[PDB]
Formats: structure tokens, C-alpha cells, sequence
């Protein structure tokens, strides 16, 4: 018995991130160096060390949905369906009683419905247990975006949810890519969501330290830079359509470009500590090459995990030089998350669409507010500017707690 | 040049903690026996709830299997996945080097993950203040730190993933896991789903649903496709399996338990609670897995059902069996576990794997106890309350969720 080994295209985009409502506005903010991070609205900054998060700017779920219906969705469910809706939408896919049971949804979330979850158990002690709504099951879990979205767009085909941390979008991206691979599903509404701006969230990454507490919004965020002190928090959406590349051309779809190679690992080392020297990331990139067939020499851009925290951005510098060797200063990094903030289990989705529109658009995103330069962290990480460069191939990085590594790699579509 | 063909993968250990037994061999040995895991509640003080019963884990000490210092910065979930990991990879008598533990991955759902921890920490969190949250409680809380302590704990370096897709988590986890060997990317796979859902929100949410039985007595509370079945008894525990490439387990002399053939999934588009109207996607997950075992749905003997003891989901496998398997629905035997084990919601497809396997292996049927009232729309061979000794080929296991998800797996008997 032979596997089957369809080709997976990239036909649809929708997004919502600190960057702009839709992936037009994100993208142009993007290659722009618009930082959206500014200072904490959504809880309050002041029982917090953290003073700055990246928010959704003007994001009113009313303007998607009626109001009944998003009183039932938690904020991480919100964000994904509004942009899977955006996704099949800039796709032009018609999802038709026919190829319903050909079209899936996997999409990730780190941790759900963490808003409604702290909401609930704050009714139950103060109200008592009768008094918990009856929809708070369905509400926090992290398979409710997927549910939610397939029930919004009559997706009958392979349902998931993959939650593995900061490494969650990257592998549900990955996932939908060997479904479709295999040919299980013809197409895959896939990526991750997050809505972690809440008070345990804060007071969980206050306690462990990761998130910095520098109060300017201007030099927060500063992935690769000498003072980074730890990341920002984001939240939002990033979800792309994956398609069996016969069934994209038959019906006259776009193609952004071709998702080519997944690589996965653990670290098997601590549960919050990234191993030393990045050796996991390495050997997921590794991973991620052999399944694309490629030399690591043909990678051009990687969009870096680039967290602007001490340990990870010295660890996957010294893991691309490890992976990529005397190519290691030939290829161009660079980090979003130093405009975006850290989206956690949607920063797999939105660098993936970021990822895919530096091919198609031949523009290379800059890592901005790089100011002091670390002598470990010496690569060419774009610093301030967007650079304008032909891309054939880009790798996509992410890792998180529990030792999780993810890489995907994207290519430009050739007939 | 690339490889292409598919791998064969065997099942070659299995380790379980369950409210029928803290090992596999005392949780199948008690379900053929038609042994009740179903009692009074005592992990949670109950009087505030209308449910009264659970299914909990027995004489169940983590410091038996680990030292404290290890427990300490574990939940319950995440406690219970680790145990059964170490017990699945023993009972493969699996020696993790340096040499292969790139080649040895975790893939390990939980539906909820951490629930307890996080309940403990917002407590302190409203009382004492954000400074007093612990530094330990993200990666405590969050789902996929089974699979972290389980990869930590063995040394296991390949393909780390944890799939959370409510009560269908495990069947989906091993599913996905088979489909990593099976296109070659891991020659070993420890799977299944984790959960600890005793906990105040679990009862309090699953009660304002009006998902729980709300039976006061333990001997009757869960009676799946009985006509007097009122909801689901809360379970907990952990079903793991070793999952392994065919050639890698000859070659080191593995015992092979039988091998995993056949993974369905679809989504019912429908509601985020009720499933689909004579459990139409359920049927199309079960038609999905028959197809990727290359069988015919007559070469089904046993199907080890959802059967959570509620009234629209038994009512809705029950049709969704008739639909895929036509006259010969009649002609197999169905038997639900949970009328035994209570509901484990992530663990349930993981522990319900692991009986679907040694029902092959022993050719034991384990029955469905309780079913007193039989139910008219119910009317299919529930084997009750006595296990069936039977030469089974192949058996199916189905799991469904909340979101619509629909899974299924197909385990068959072990020819060379
Ligand atoms: C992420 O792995 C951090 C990293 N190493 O980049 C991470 O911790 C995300 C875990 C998910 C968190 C959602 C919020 C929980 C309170
Ligand atoms: C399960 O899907 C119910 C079913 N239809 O069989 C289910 O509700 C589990 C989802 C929750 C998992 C753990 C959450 C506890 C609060
Ligand atoms: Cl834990
Ligand atoms: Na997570
Ligand atoms: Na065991
Ligand atoms: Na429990």
C-alpha cells in the first residue's frame, strides 16, 4: 500500500492582529514597521508589572455578528470565526452541499476561553454553582473555534484543534497540510486564535517572568536587541485556506503560494526552559527541509520565533547557524512579533499569512526597534526597513512550553 | 526521489489508570467482570451540585509511581498521563537511547488539561493578589503539558503534539499518532488522552448544562442506551498506548497487541452541543475509517460505542450504526465501557482504545451493565450485563465531542 502525496497550495487569507481588522491593513502596517503595541486597556495595568500589550484596535464583533450570537462565543472564538469567515471569503470558495464533507477546519488556540473560564469561577464562588451559565462548558474549550467556525461555514470534512502552546498555529497549519497531503480533505480552513489579554494570563506570565515590564511601548518589544527583557502579549487570529492544488485549479482559485515541508520535535528537556543552544528548533527545522526535498541553502527568509526574551532569541540564532552553516549570514530573519507583540497559539497563524505574502509579494517584513546590537545575536534580522527581494522559499518558526518545536515552509507556486 | 509507501503500525504496549483499576490488567480484567467504577463523589465536596456520583480513580497515591519532587509542579491530568506512559512503555519493554529518541514522539490529548490547578490558582489570585500567583501555573494549566512531562519523562525527542477536541481528544490523539508512523515520520508513538475533570466548574458546568446525570444511585446512575438514561457520569484517569512502525517492532522482538488500521474524522456543522440529527457526521466518521482500512463494513464484529448514557447520543449512534452498517447492524455486538467506567471526556478514547485492542487480543467482549429498561429506539446487541468470549477480526471504536467533531478508529488482529 502507497501513500498519496497531494500537493497543498495556499488559496484563501483572513486575519485580525494588532496590526488591522483584516490581512490588507496587517500586511500594510507590517512592511510599514507599524508597531501595535501600546499600553494595557483590556485588564488593569496596575496590579501588573507589565504596562504594554498589542490590542485589537477598534474591533467591534457586532459589526460580524448579531449580538446573541457573540454573547455565546468567548473573545478567542470571536476572533476565529470572524477570520476563517474572511479567509473562505478572499478564497471564494462556495462550500456547497457536494463538497461539504471535502472541506475540514483545525484550528488552535493555546489556551481558549481563559476570559470566560475566570468570569464563570468568579460567579461560582461569589453566586454559587446554579448560577454558572449553561453555555460555559462549550465557551472555554479550545475546540470551540474550530466547532464554531465549521458550523459558520458548513465544513463537514476533518475536524481538530491542536493546543501546543506558542507552537500551536504552526502545527494545526501543519496538520491541515498532511490531511490534505494524504487526501483526506480537499481543503482545510486552518491556523490558530488566541485571546490571552485576561488577569490570570497577566498574573501567570508576570510570575514566571516572561513578559517584559518595560513600560515604553516605543522599545518593548525588541526582538535580537542587547535589552530585550521578555515579550509582549498579543491576541487575535490568523487563519489561511489550504487547498489540493487540482482542486484549486479546476475551480479558477488564487494561489498565494505552496505549503512544501512540516517539521515537528521535543525537546524532552524542561517544561518551561527551551534546550540549550536550540538543538529541538534545529533539529525541527531539519525536519521541516527533508520533508520539502530541499538543500537548507534554498531557504531565503525565516520569519524567527524572535520573542524578544533573553534565552529563545540567543537559542534560535545559535539554532539557524546550526541548521543553515555559511548560508546562516546569506539568508534574511526577521521578527513581526517586534510589531504584532507575541499572539502565543495565533502567532503560528499570522506568521504563517505573513510568511506566505513576503512570497507572494517579494517583500521581506523588518524586525524594528532593534537599537543595540548583541554580539550572539549577529545574524541580519531586516532591522527598521522592509526589504524588497524575490523569495522562492520561507521558513516559519515556533516553539513552546513542554519543549515543542514547529517549523513550516512555505515555497513560490511554479505550474 | 522521495519514499511512498504506507507503514504498518502495531499497538506494542499499554499502560491505563481508570476507575476500574490504577493498571491495565486490574481496569480489563474488572470491565469483563462487569465491575462498576461508579460511587459517591469524594473529590469534591458534592451537597452544592444536583450531581451525586462519579467514577474515581481507587487507592490511586502519584507517590507509589514517583517522587514527590517530581509530583509537586504536575496536576492531576498531567500526573495520570506521566504514570500511564511510563506503565505503556514498560509493558513495551522499550529501551529509549540516545541512538532512537529522535524517532520516538508524544502525541497526548487532554480535553481540559489543568482545570483544578487553574480553579486553586485564581482563587489565590482573587484573595491574596497576582503576586501570588505561582510561576508554575501556565505550564501546569496548559493541555499539552502531558505530552511535555510524558517526552521529559521517557527521553522522547521526535513528533510532540496534543490534540484537544472534547470528548473525542483521545481517539483523535491516536488517530493522528498512527497517521505520523504511518507516513514515516516517528517509528514510535506514545498516544491516548489524559484528563482530571473532577473538579467545582467541571460539576457546576457540566450541571448547568444539564449534560450530568442528576441519579442519586451509583448502581444505576450510568445505563448507556437504557430507556431510563439521564446523562453522563463523570470519569477520570488516562488510556495510553505505544504505537510502533511494524519493521521496528520484529526487529527488536516487540509483543504485538494487534495493529491500528483504520482513523475517521468529520465535523456535523451543526451545534456547538447537540449532535447531528440521527448522527449523520458520526456515521460519515465511521465510513471515513472503513475506508482507510480497506474493509467492508461487514468485516466489523464489535464496536466499542460513544455510549455516554444521554438521551440523544446513544439515541443518534444507535442510527448512525444502522446507516453504515445496514443489515449487518443487527448481526455485530455494540458494548459501552462507560456504563462500567463513567465518562473520561479526553481519556475516554484513549481507555476505550486500550479495551478495543484486548478484546481483540483476548477475544473478550466487554459487556454494557445496567440496561434494565430497554429502550425501543435502542434496539441493537448492547451484549448485557455479561461478557462475550468471541473470535473478533476487527473492532471500531467511536468517540464524538462537543463542536461536532466525530472520530473513529479501527483496530485489527495481528497477521504476519
Ligand atoms: C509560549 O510557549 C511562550 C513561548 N515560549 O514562546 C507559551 O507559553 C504559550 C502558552 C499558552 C498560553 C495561553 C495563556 C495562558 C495563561
Ligand atoms: C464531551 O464532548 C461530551 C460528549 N458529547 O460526549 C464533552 O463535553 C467534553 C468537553 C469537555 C472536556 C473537559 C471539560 C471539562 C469542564
Ligand atoms: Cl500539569
Ligand atoms: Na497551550
Ligand atoms: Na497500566
Ligand atoms: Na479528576
Amino acid at each position: 500500500i502507497q501513500m498519496t502525496k497531494k500537493r497543498v497550495v495556499v488559496t484563501g487569507l483572513g486575519a485580525l492582529s494588532p496590526l488591522g481588522n483584516d490581512v490588507d491593513t496587517s500586511w500594510n502596517n507590517a512592511i510599514n514597521g507599524v508597531s501595535g503595541i501600546g499600553p494595557i486597556t483590556r485588564v488593569d495595568a496596575e496590579e501588573y508589572p507589565a504596562k504594554v500589550a498589542a490590542e485589537l484596535k477598534d474591533f467591534n464583533v457586532e459589526d460580524y455578528m448579531d449580538k446573541k450570537e457573540a454573547r455565546k462565543m468567548d473573545r478567542f472564538t470571536q476572533y476565529a470565526v470572524v477570520a476563517a469567515k474572511m479567509a473562505v471569503e478572499d478564497a471564494d470558495l462556495n462550500i456547497t452541499d457536494e463538497i461539504a464533507p471535502r472541506v475540514g477546519v483545525w484550528v488552535g488556540s493555546g489556551i481558549g476561553g481563559l476570559e470566560t473560564l475566570e468570569s464563570q469561577f468568579e460567579i461560582f464562588l461569589t453566586k454559587g454553582p446554579r448560577r454558572v451559565s449553561p453555555f460555559f462548558v462549550p465557551m472555554m474549550i479550545p475546540d470551540m473555534a474550530t466547532g464554531q467556525i465549521s458550523i459558520a461555514l458548513g465544513a463537514k470534512g476533518v475536524n481538530s484543534c491542536t493546543v501546543t502552546a506558542c507552537a500551536t498555529g504552526t502545527n494545526s497549519i501543519g496538520d491541515a497540510f498532511k490531511v490534505i497531503q494524504r487526501g483526506d480533505a480537499d481543503v482545510m480552513v486552518t491556523g490558530g486564535t488566541e485571546a490571552p489579554l485576561t488577569r490570570m494570563s497577566f498574573a501567570g506570565f508576570s510570575a514566571n517572568k516572561a513578559l517584559s515590564t518595560n513600560p515604553d511601548p516605543k522599545t518593548a518589544s525588541r526582538p535580537f536587541d542587547k535589552n530585550r527583557d521578555g515579550f509582549v502579549m498579543g491576541e487575535g487570529a490568523g487563519i489561511i485556506v489550504l487547498e489540493e492544488l487540482e482542486h484549486a485549479l479546476a475551480r479558477g482559485a488564487k494561489i498565494y503560494g505552496e505549503i512544501v515541508g512540516y517539521g515537528s520535535t521535543g525537546d524532552a528537556y524542561h517544561i518551561t526552559a527551551p534546550a540549550q543552544d536550540g538543538e529541538g528548533g534545529a533539529r525541527a527545522m531539519q525536519e521541516a527541509i527533508k520533508d520539502a526535498g530541499i538543500a537548507p541553502e534554498e531557504i531565503d527568509y525565516i520569519n524567527a520565533h524572535g520573542t524578544s526574551t533573553y534565552y529563545n532569541d540567543k537559542y534560535e540564532t545559535m539554532a539557524i547557524k546550526t541548521v543553515f552553516g555559511e548560508h546562516a549570514h546569506k539568508l534574511a530573519v526577521s521578527s513581526t512579533k517586534s510589531m504584532t507583540g507575541h499572539l502565543l497559539g495565533a502567532a503560528g497563524g499570522i506568521e504563517a499569512i505573513f510568511s506566505i505574502l513576503a512570497i507572494k509579494e517579494g517583500v521581506i517584513p523588518p524586525t524594528i526597534n532593534i537599537q543595540t546590537p548583541d554580539e550572539e545575536c549577529d545574524l541580519d534580522y531586516v532591522p527598521d526597513e522592509a526589504r524588497r527581494q524575490e523569495l522562492n522559499y520561507v521558513l516559519s518558526n515556533s516553539l513552546g512550553f513542554g519543549g515543542h518545536n514547529a517549523t513550516l515552509i512555505f515555497k513560490k507556486y511554479q505550474s
